[PDB]
């Protein structure tokens, strides 16, 4: 609360106040300022000079007199809004002392009034400037790839979306949304920016952006994208943060740049078997195998099933699996692979003994392997090697005890 | 401007009139009538060119509540327009097919062709329920009415003008999606608060009169392939969405089940993918792989389990016997007989199927 | 002749799946109260 202009003695006296200076030449004419603020700002006009012009399609919670915020700090104000053509033109003023705060790369996103948020950390009441809660705010900041007029966006995340552009094809957009984050190893590297249904080709095309730091590393062909969903069953619960905030997991690939991908169903969210051998096993039938099925050596998980497909002639099923770097030496040319899926037991006519082990093979039926004994060891398997899946477990694999160095 | 409204949603004298959230003029007055409210408004002459024959009007609310990964966020909007109130208006395309003041933006946006659905129960239906194809909104239910003579509920809905011709062609299926929580897993959880209706398009003459179904394939990836028929004495565990497996790999789904003209067999219509269309030949054997099957010996008993989805949705498998001359590929309409048991040596056949 | 009367209290804050409704538009209602009325069919002091 302030009482400016004139005090009681000043009101009964009136007149003109002089603000002295330091050095001058005593020029003839002088300007007269309406009030103290204009004199301090050295503004002799009612409307301040325009500094920034922005074009927006709509007018989200902004009007004349709304604040302009740089990281939630009051810098300047909004002078006017005009209906130019079809896109509303917004002109904004900033203080000269802060006029150095903007550059060629600058994004603008508007905020509405009072924002009350209740999360696991606590409660945030974002209503600090009263003029913001009454009129609105236009936060601004500088970016890197913004050059690749300026558009006023609706959210900070919409403004931050810069980088290369890719297209994904999906059979269903039920699990997709605009602004859905793209995460590699739990770190955001991308963002979906639009969705479009196509009626001719019965699919949905989603356009997304990869950030400039990761555009070259990914988008190289063989890259897999998958939407993660919560998994609640009697066996257990796996993902629960995706109830409210689902995302997309990415498995990188190697090859020529592609920039056209399609949405998959499952993807290995490990990236720890990526450096090892990628071998192929041929089986007559798929069975319980799937993506993410563990590979077990002596009951210890050493690899996962990367994928399943058919041959050029559809007479067998080819299963591509990757082994770890540490356990890479365990695979030899003469190695036997068999299928350990579910529970298997043998019943005798005179003696019947059964055993259970609550294995994950009754959830994801795994594949086991072993090496027959022999004094000269066969050479280690190369990158591309094909094995035949045995229909049954070898009888004396537990008593083999082959010595595998390194 | 003079507008007629049935109710008075959050609007009074002195409220603002907004064109794309821009202050243009102000409401003048509201007069009640025994069933309605006549509202008089005034726009500035300089903006009097902003309206045409096609123009929709709606009212705006106050706080907006969003539940997401950041929690519950409530935006209270600027308090000036919130305290005064605001009647928002905009231009549309099919609004011509006086003007009615609606209560919500979505109610005003509902334009296009009109269709009628017949349901045995309206418990899962609601006014304003979205209609979605492949997760994209194409329609909206606008009213519900119980009929006591014909024991049913008639729901009138609107299809948007971009999709009215593509759908509503006969053979189109509508189904309400519901959450599925079991010990096996959870499938849909967004329908706890926002249920919708899934649509499977069809081909044929325009119909514009449909009925609500119970299940619908939410894939639209088997739509282009062969649609074959399998005849079985008994239905069993088969249903809509039951997978079809070749060598344990899913290549198709069961589209539907029905009976013949004479009720002596059950006909199951199923669709195969375009990629795996060449696997089906004239001499192909189909059998039923549902649940767990095991064989017990008098001297040796070996049993195996595989936690199959066949114990949730019992599938149908098929194979091709070996032979040097290959039979021609199956046509669009082909009938097969379901084998009562699995062939003994299908794993050792190894027929070479090109392409 | 056919008219029903029901009363409402002060400010009503409601949070549902559609959003948030703040029913406190008349100040005298939030300070004193309101008595809403309408006409019916079978209503027949």
């Amino acid at each position: 609360v302030e009482f400016l202009g004139a005090s009681a003695s000043e009101w009964i006296n009136g007149g003109i106040r002089i603000l002295p200076g330091d050095k001058g030449e005593m020029k003839a004419s002088y300007p007269l300022y309406a009030n103290l603020e204009k004199a301090l700002e050295n503004s002799l006009s009612d409307l301040p000079t325009t500094t920034v012009s922005l074009s927006a399609e709509t007018l989200p919670d902004v009007q004349a007199g709304s604040v302009v915020l740089y990281r939630k700090f009051e810098v300047g104000e909004v002078i006017t809004v005009r209906p130019r053509a079809n896109a509303f033109d917004i002109d904004l003023h900033i203080k000269p002392e802060y006029r150095n705060l903007l550059t060629s790369n600058s994004v603008f996103w508007a905020e509405g009034g009072a924002k009350v948020q209740l999360n696991g950390s606590g409660l945030t009441v974002q209503a600090s400037p009263l003029s913001r809660a009454l009129k609105g705010a236009i936060s601004f900041d500088n970016l890197s790839g913004a050059s690749a007029k300026r558009i006023l966006y609706a959210s900070e995340t919409a403004a931050r979306a810069v980088g290369g552009q890719i297209t994904l094809h999906a059979f269903d957009a039920g699990k997709l949304a605009v602004g859905m984050p793209i995460r590699y190893l739990g770190i955001d590297i991308g963002q979906i920016q639009t969705l479009d249904l196509i009626t001719a080709r019965n699919e949905v095309q989603a356009k997304a952006v990869l950030y400039p730091e990761y555009v070259q590393t990914f988008a190289r062909g063989g890259t897999r994208f998958s939407v993660v969903t919560p998994q609640i069953s009697a066996a257990g619960v796996e993902h629960l943060d995706t109830i409210l905030q689902p995302y997309i997991n990415v498995e990188p690939g190697r090859g020529n740049p592609r920039r056209d991908f399609e949405l998959q169903e499952a993807t290995i969210t490990d990236s720890r078997y990526l450096d090892g051998l990628s071998i192929i096993v041929e089986a007559p039938e798929a069975g319980s195998l799937g993506i993410g099925t563990p590979v077990l050596f002596r009951g210890l998980e050493v690899g996962t099933v990367t994928g399943m497909t058919l041959g050029t002639l559809s007479d067998r099923v080819m299963i591509a699996m990757r082994i770890s770097k540490r356990y890479q030496h365990l695979v030899r040319n003469n190695s036997v692979f068999w299928l350990a899926s579910g529970y298997s037991l043998d019943f005798g006519l005179t003696g019947g003994v059964v055993k259970t082990g609550t294995f994950n093979q009754f959830i994801r039926g795994g594949i086991a392997f072993a090496t027959p004994p022999g004094t000269p060891l066969a050479p280690k398997a190369q990158e591309g090697k094909h094995f035949l899946l045995q229909e049954s477990e070898p009888k004396e694999w537990r008593e083999w005890g082959t010595a595998l160095p390194k």
